[PDB]
RNA sequence: AGGUCUCUCUCGU
């Protein structure tokens, strides 16, 4: 990914976006009860916490594309992937506006709460004055397709949420593409009925997580798995794709029944973008805050880890590669060690930097243990092995807790959180119960017990 | 101040 020249808006006649400048991140009544390193990440130039240039440490994500045609690896790595897709049979009619904007079975309506993008935003036009949920009314819409067609600009955002201290002083806020609602529109007609599958197929057919509850799926995980596993880490993934890899998603696309639509990855590898007062375009990398994010992340993941063995075990049958992924979060499995140390070099090469499975600095086997998926472990019940509780580490609760966007949801906050926590067991999860309950507001909160919760879990696999 | 998924809470037939 590598930006491609960048001026200022009015340059071109694009208005000034208003950016918010002020976190709405403020610490909690439990803010000193439990610890935490985390804090709010950066937004503006002129931070206290900063420690370098703002502008130049944002946009560095952007670290160049390296190779640029779909290698003899690659191209066959497309054709077992497009080929386990085919056992889906997979609707290729494009999907009917009305579905694409209220949301059928399989894949929800647009968000309404969130921003209609370019140019809705600049005359101040919100998605609910161009939808109704009731009328469920098509009309005005395709007025405004008529109008501004597709293919419009993404407007960047920097992203309201706690990171590392380093991240905070060093500079390196995430960013947000926010999509024309114009597009999140087209892209839905071509590909909803692609989201949909892959949300009614979480798994490793689809090789893709999303749309599986982990309570639930993490029992079924190790069934759909090979013996030994192996796993790694991405840095920066999205803004580092590189443009051969949508030529080789285009084909996927292509093999798959979507030839026509393949058009709109184009439109993502190459994107333009208003930034505050700036303008400026982009070969490569995915944008994040566009639809089929995750879908296409995730279709790609199932690419690279293809590829990248090929390229090491010539000579191994991708038709016993178990993997799922989740946009660049990935678990997979092989009869025989694939050690990940290797691939982290293929990798370099195409752009892509891997470093070993959660910030460990040796590339460590990896094992059921310390396995991590979507930022949780994996352990067997106590009293029924073949159920698997998710793991999220009470550290990563104890940083969500000591802040809030609003009071008002402490309670939805707190009760929330639980139902993340209880997984490390009783006595943990008493002890955080007690923790909360240390303070006097934290004994007005309605929280649920252990036995309720752990009831609540097995009942639910009947 | 984006795209999504899961869970949950609140109110409705």
């Amino acid at each position: 990914g590598e930006i491609q020249w960048m001026r200022p808006s009015k340059e071109v006649g694009y208005p000034i976006i208003n950016a918010p400048s002020k976190t709405k991140l403020e610490p909690s009544a439990f803010h000193y009860v439990f610890e935490g390193v985390k804090e709010p990440a950066v937004l503006t130039k002129n931070d206290p916490r900063l420690k370098t240039d703002f502008e130049e440490a944002i946009f560095s994500k952007y670290v160049g594309n390296k190779i640029t045609e779909v290698d003899e690896y690659m191209k066959e790595a497309v054709d077992h992937y497009a080929g386990q897709l085919m056992s889906l049979d997979i609707n290729t009619e494009q999907m009917c506006l009305e579905d694409a904007m209220y949301g059928t079975d399989g894949l929800e309506a647009l968000d309404l709460s969130t921003s209609a993008g370019y140019p809705y935003v600049a005359m101040g036009k919100k998605k609910r004055d161009i939808l109704n949920k009731q009328t469920r009314d098509t009309k005005e819409m395709q007025k405004l397709l008529d109008t501004y067609g597709i293919n419009l600009p993404l407007v960047t955002y920097v992203k309201d949420e706690l990171r590392s201290k380093t991240k905070v002083e060093q500079g390196k806020s995430r960013l947000i593409e926010a999509s024309s609602l114009n597009d999140s529109v087209a892209m839905r007609m071509a590909f909803g009925n692609l989201y949909a599958a892959f949300h009614k197929n979480p798994g490793v057919i689809t090789g893709s997580a999303v749309g599986c509850d982990p309570d639930l799926f993490w029992s079924k995980i190790p069934v759909l798995m090979e013996e030994k596993l192996f796993a790694f880490d991405y840095t920066g993934y999205d803004a580092s794709l590189s443009p051969a890899w949508f030529e080789a998603l285009k084909m996927v696309l292509e093999k798959i029944g979507f030839g026509d639509r393949v058009d709109y990855i184009d439109y993502l590898n190459h994107s333009h973008h208003l930034y505050k007062n700036k303008t400026y375009c982009v070969k490569g990398g995915m944008p994040s805050g566009m639809s089929g994010t995750s879908i296409f992340n995730s279709m790609i993941n199932n690419l690279i880890i293809r590829t990248l063995l090929l390229k090491t075990y010539k000579g191994i049958d991708l038709d016993h590669l178990k993997m799922i992924a989740y946009g660049d979060d990935v678990i997979a499995s092989y009869p025989h060690e694939v050690d990940a140390s290797l691939l982290a070099q293929s990798g370099k090469d195409y752009g892509l930097t891997m470093t070993p499975a959660d910030k460990s600095a040796t590339f460590e086997t990896v094992t059921w243990e310390n396995v991590t998926f979507l930022k949780r472990f994996f352990r067997a019940d106590e009293k029924y092995p073949f159920l698997i509780h998710p793991v999220m580490p009470m550290k990563e609760i104890h940083e969500s807790i000591r802040w809030t966007k609003d009071p008002r949801n402490t309670q939805d906050h707190v009760r929330s959180l639980c139902l993340l926590a209880w997984h490390n067991g009783e006595e943990e999860y008493n002890k955080f119960l007690a923790k909360i309950r240390s303070v006097p507001i934290g004994r007005a909160l309605d929280l649920p017990e252990y036995s309720t919760l752990y009831r609540r879990w097995l009942d639910s696999f009947g």
